[PDB]
């Protein structure tokens, strides 16, 4: 229960300085405490609370996002945003003549939204058992999860597997028959799910010789989240449609977005013009702000330039923790694994307690710090000094090293 | 780009009132300037709202007792999310967990009405019944259905309405008895429709609607997105059409336009299953889609009914407003005026007796609309059918403004099209 909450920082009810190393849902990017936001949402509301903000958010969205990404359909949440992906991926292809091409394609714990279509879309079976959640035309192949799939073959090997994995769907499915191919650039909802560096070489191939659309969820990964303005371009890719949100407002304004290659485009908009537009005035303004922060301090640029590296490494050095398998880390996100032991390899009998454990334990000591699993996950604000990464790595010592005798003591 | 009250000004200093709360929302009127300061407030705290570190006064607390005081008695647990496109895709995932819970996962079917809007997300295009959004590869998604309108102007103009009201409500049981009682789930419709023409039901239909889902074993899902938060002069239109549902997605009004907020009432009936076996249903969005969203419409409401702004309307100004409207029926081009509360439509046809429709009404319409905000009126046209939802904070030397402002779009579209 906070109270007080600014920079890297929130205050319980006690006092004590919390430090928010998961930047609340992964998405206060430029930090707590900008009251330069709230004073252009103050400012909106005065002028219009309905429908300017959408434009020159507009413009912005266009410098950011690289590539033929030149138009973009604003929305109230992301969750919201890969519905009219799925929507207009099918409305592209029937604008082709090829109105059975409408199925798109997930991974198995991907996360893309919490509506019925999302919903479907992530794959996440907890969700898709509670009502009919796999609605006609989405498909589940692997995760490219090394550590838990397969976490002994190459993972230069266990790349190129795990993208085919993608074209064997599709020759199941009827490559006619397949829209698109969906997936977050690394799956954050479902732990730090990182791909090696052969798996998105492989699917750009997979989608280039059977034709379908790339359509890449930024969701997390937008703004700022891997040292780049995308996951996007940290990954080469060049997708074809990208739900962006969370990132947007810094997590301020509820406000979605679409962002379209100009091959959708085209077809949509000229052969079309029937799919109205934009979000919210103030959510909006308050958007077009944020990104206005984050490009003129930079603090993108310093994501990549002093912050990433350092704490990319720091980070490392938690793999070495009796407790600690695995220490994934890739821009101002990175993930440890919980495991009983490293050289015998023991994967922890249910590890979902033994990290919701650490999770208890992690804030106690004064850190914010998310369990999926036994996977402790991290991605701090894009504000975070190199001096306060150090504040990081030393109460998460301690916390590994408190549950590494609570369970090994304390009621077995 | 600038509002203030019940006018939006433009570039060339020019006053359009506007009879369409943008869209059925802003509903306490533009600047109200006291919304900015609860967003400035509530903004500067947390932005979030986690099982795991909450906030100094919870915003969605507060309202969520509000919308409690409200409501039905009977309904008393809000779920709350982005939008209220959200909320029925909530709406359509609870219904049916809901039998699954009761041990009847065959009960999976909803069954709307076409020309019923219900959102916009593949769900709520499901739901809604304008084919315009259908045709797009395929939005009905299993499990929906469509039955009749009671649009008594298009359907069977000459019919007696309390017969016809009584005659598209048998269409429900009607559906039931092809579909199979116990496959049906649950029906849903608004207390009038808004996006597709203000459609009106004769009196006759809602008692009957409520029979057919006591007799069969059916809930009840009432979309108040737009009749809620006082458009029919009641807070909601479950009141005015005394309507019991056992689910009740509001958005538009709850934050009268000025913050993407969504919400779905449970009656205590569906609630007392949903809370039993919940854990399993927790999703990423839970509720509280956002404590800014949700501070400001929290005091949205302590202004509506603290200034009393549901009172007199559907007391004082809604009655002006009807009367007033109905002195349009009395003109060449419209051969209807209907309304309740605070919405309205104008039928425009081609001769009165007659009864004939136009060839193309949308066009006139069209046009219509492209008159009346030339003239200084927001209005808004479904096909041939003018509609209007004013901001409820209407003053009576207003709508006598919205009535002449219609008065010369109607003689300059008579004049266009002879």
């Amino acid at each position: 229960i906070i109270t007080r909450a600014e920079g890297c920082y929130l205050w319980d009810s006690d006092g004590n300085q919390i430090l928010d190393g998961m930047a609340g849902l992964w998405c206060v990017n430029i930090g707590y405490g900008r009251k330069e936001l709230a004073e252009v949402a103050y400012r909106q509301m005065q002028e219009l609370p309905y429908y300017p903000p959408a434009i020159e958010l507009s413009r912005l969205l266009s410098e950011v996002t690289p590539k033929h990404m030149n138009h973009v359909f604003f929305t109230g949440s992301g969750s919201d945003s890969n519905d009219t992906i799925l929507r207009m991926v099918r409305y592209y292809w029937k604008l082709l003549g090829k109105p059975y091409k409408k199925v798109v394609i997930s991974r198995e714990n991907a996360y893309h939204g919490s509506t019925v279509a999302g919903a479907s879309l992530s794959g996440m079976k907890a969700m898709h058992s509670h009502g009919d959640l796999p609605i006609p035309g989405i498909e589940h192949i692997e995760q490219p999860y090394h550590f838990g799939r397969a976490p002994d073959m190459d993972p230069a090997e266990f790349g190129r597997q795990a993208a085919q994995a993608l074209e064997r769907k599709i020759d199941e499915i009827g490559e006619c028959n397949v829209a698109a191919f969906i997936a977050e650039p690394i799956q954050g909802a479902g732990g730090v799910i990182i791909p090696p560096d052969s798996y998105w070489p492989e699917i750009k191939r997979i989608c280039a010789e059977r034709d379908i659309l790339l359509i890449v969820d930024e969701v997390i990964t937008g703004f700022g989240r891997l040292g780049t303005w995308f996951g996007s371009q940290y990954y080469d890719l060049q997708p074809d449609l990208m739900p962006i949100a969370k990132g947007l407002s810094s997590g301020y304004m509820p406000i979605g977005g679409v962002m379209v290659s100009d091959r959708v485009a085209k077809v949509v908009i000229e052969e079309g013009g029937e799919f109205t537009y934009s979000g919210h005035p103030v959510a909006a303004a308050v958007a077009a702000e944020n990104i206005r922060i984050m490009r003129d301090e930079g603090i993108i640029e310093r994501a990549g330039a002093e912050i990433a590296p350092y704490l990319q490494a720091r980070w490392r050095e938690l793999g070495e923790h009796p407790l600690v398998g695995e220490a994934r880390g890739v821009g101002m996100v990175a993930a440890l694994e919980l495991v009983k032991s490293k050289q015998p390899l023991e994967r922890f009998e249910e590890p979902g307690k033994v990290g919701s454990l650490c999770r208890d334990l992690s804030v106690k000591n004064g850190l914010v710090m998310r369990a999926v699993g036994g996977t402790m996950i991290i991605s701090p604000p894009l504000v975070l000094s190199r001096e306060q990464v150090d504040e990081l790595i030393d109460k998460a010592r301690r916390t590994l090293d408190e549950t590494h005798k609570a369970i090994g003591g304390a009621l077995e």
